[PDB]
């Protein structure tokens, strides 16, 4: 919400064209998805991309009812109790190699401004080996450190990726904000610690699937829900851009606070997050609340939020309702509700609406149902799939066949490589239907039977 117009500034090119290209499968299966629209004068929608990208941001909620903050410190108690409270500073050093049970800083993604118009990388700024940052990049991160923000430009543009037909024809697309490489070694230094902790431990406790594994965590994810009496599935609409800056406090108050164990300027960096400066072509704005996408925090901060956010519709929805009758899974705005009661979600749709929040009956078409169970559910765009002791993650049919049918020239063989996981869950007949196009054009591809026993391995 809340977007106040800049002094223009440099033209900073966003990408009016996509790298994705129809596979031999794509007039097989025929999927009602298509790459998003990048361009103004793209033919297949009337709509002007950069319109509908802007023409949203009307404005978050200035203020937020009193039961966000105690959801969020007894939420907090419950997360600090586990994994408890010496979430430090972690040093440049250890941010770029990341801590043990941790992955690296990723080199091949982009370092952000100024240093895409000069034409650099991530390893061009630092030195990986001494963990030294070149003395502009050092001041940067200096004046940071001094509670300055000020320099920081989010580089903002399209997403490109398949979208389905009606967002297609809507120029609906998503934006990508990616900060400059200072600003994400800094966030990782000053939640890295707790982070690698939060995402080696998912789970109900945690209420979180954050540096999971399907193959293996599905079973870990359908036992511990299986018990319960009903599983509900509930997804937001544009749930990043709509945390309002009370949301962003209440996080660095009750959530990430010094008593919590951590950085004295973990507050200063999610106002960064919260009041952020962006680019976009010559355009230069500013936007008070929405969570910036990029870096590897932003899945784990969504996630909090959304254990928060769903529970305070619960409380204002429900009266003498308790925090431990609800168990959550999710995984950033992907929200997962087990528990014994019987709740009725169009209840809490109304409730949350007047919060700024907003949630759907996802996928459906309105109407939230009462009943619902594990069998019924869908996360993270599979669903739980019970064979014997464990739970297969089945991705659906729809899913498969649009990710087989587009592909970037290159990395052809990676991707199908990674497809072949996922199919795999769906069974034989199915898997070979799914690879069949490839294969009648000459395209070898590892049999069902050698992928279904590789996963069966992690197991032994």
């Amino acid at each position: 919400g809340a977007l106040e117009r800049l002094p223009d500034g440099p033209r900073i090119h966003v990408p009016r064209k996509t790298a994705l290209r129809p596979t031999v499968a794509r007039q097989v299966f025929q999927p009602a998805f298509a790459p998003a629209v990048l361009s103004k004068f793209d033919p297949r929608t009337d709509a002007d991309v950069d319109e509908v990208a802007f023409s949203k941001h009307t404005s978050n909620q200035e203020t937020l009812p009193p039961v966000f903050r105690m959801v969020a410190r007894e939420y907090a108690n419950r997360v600090f109790a586990l994994l408890g409270r010496d979430n430090g500073r972690l040093s440049v050093k250890q941010a770029l190699d990341g801590l043990e049970g941790m992955d690296p800083m990723d080199k091949n993604t982009s370092p952000g401004l100024p240093y895409t118009t000069l034409g650099m990388r991530r390893t061009d700024v630092v030195d990986w080996e001494t963990a030294t940052l070149i003395p502009f990049a050092a001041e940067r991160l200096e004046k940071m450190n001094n509670k300055d923000f000020s320099d920081i430009v989010y580089q903002t543009f399209l997403k490109d990726e398949l979208r389905p037909i009606e967002k297609v024809q809507a120029a609906k697309t998503r934006i990508v904000d990616v900060p400059p490489f200072e600003h994400c070694i800094l966030g990782r230094q000053l939640l890295g610690k707790f982070a690698s902790k939060f995402q080696t431990q998912p789970g109900l406790e945690l209420g979180s699937a954050i540096g999971c594994d399907p193959d293996v965590h599905w079973t870990a994810f359908g036992v511990a829900m299986q018990g319960f009496e009903r599983v509900y599935d509930v997804d937001y609409s544009n749930f990043d851009s709509t945390h309002s800056v009370a949301m962003f406090r209440l996080l660095a108050e009750e959530f990430f606070s010094e008593e919590n164990g951590f950085d004295p300027l973990v507050k200063d960096y999610l106002e960064s997050l919260a009041i952020s400066k962006h680019a976009y072509e010559e355009k230069r704005y500013l936007i008070t609340g929405g969570l910036p996408s990029g870096c590897a925090a932003t899945s784990m901060l969504n996630t909090i939020m959304n254990n928060i956010i769903i529970r305070a519709g619960l409380y204002l929805t429900y009266k003498n309702f308790e925090f431990d009758d609800v168990k959550v899974l999710s995984y950033g705005d992907d929200l997962l509700v087990a528990t014994n009661y019987q709740l009725n979600f169009d209840r809490v749709r109304t409730s949350l609406a007047k919060t700024g929040y907003k949630i759907t009956p996802a996928n459906k078409t309105s109407t939230f149902p009462l009943e619902s169970t594990l069998e019924d559910v869908v996360f993270l765009k599979r669903k739980f799939k019970k064979e014997g002791p464990l739970y297969r993650p089945v991705m659906n049919r729809e899913a498969l066949e649009a990710m087989l049918s587009y592909y970037r020239p290159g990395t052809l063989s990676e991707k199908l490589t990674s497809i072949t996981m996922l199919a795999v869950h769906s069974g034989k007949q199915e898997y070979d239907r799914l690879f069949a196009p490839f294969r009648e054009v000459g395209v070898i591809v590892p049999t069902f039977e050698s992928v279904e026993y590789r996963w069966r391995s992690l197991f032994w």
